[PDB]
């Protein structure tokens, strides 16, 4: 389905990364652009994870949850998010992150598949607002964190 891309830059160590790699279980905080969340039942094999993930959606002007496999590897500092059963079409979600010059860029892949033409662009629409939301939301917490 129709794929959105997300780039942001922060000048901030990798660490606050880490959190927001678990952010499928993580959150040191909240998340509005989410609601509920829960990552279990799969396998753990070496520096890698894999187990479902239940994510649902509040302000998304449609309340509804889906599921899919998330894989967290802390030797690929990637994150990734395969389809299982979600609405039972297709739902793609990835988030990576890597260093450039003295701030990190972190990248975040949006794809879902939608019943409404209509609401699929107005809500792949709005997805860029929701990122922006998100990212100002790890931008917040991480000057919350360092606070000067």
């Amino acid at each position: 389905m129709h794929r959105h891309v997300v780039t942001k830059v922060l000048p901030y160590t990798p660490d606050q990364l880490f959190e927001l790699v678990g952010d499928v279980d993580a959150y040191p905080k909240f998340v509005p652009w989410i609601t509920g969340m829960r990552t279990w039942n799969g396998r753990v094999d070496g520096a890698v994870s894999t187990v479902d993930a239940e994510a649902q959606v509040g302000f998304s002007f449609l309340r509804e949850k889906f599921a899919t496999r998330v894989r967290r590897d802390k030797d690929a500092r990637s994150i990734d998010v395969s389809l299982l059963y979600g609405p039972f079409k297709r739902l793609n979600n990835g988030w990576r992150f890597m260093p450039e010059g003295d701030a990190t860029r972190v990248e975040f892949v949006i794809e879902f598949a939608f019943k409404s033409a209509l609401l699929d662009a107005m809500l792949a629409a709005n997805v860029d607002r929701a990122a922006g939301k998100l990212i100002a939301c790890f931008e917040a917490r991480a000057q919350q964190l360092h606070g000067a």
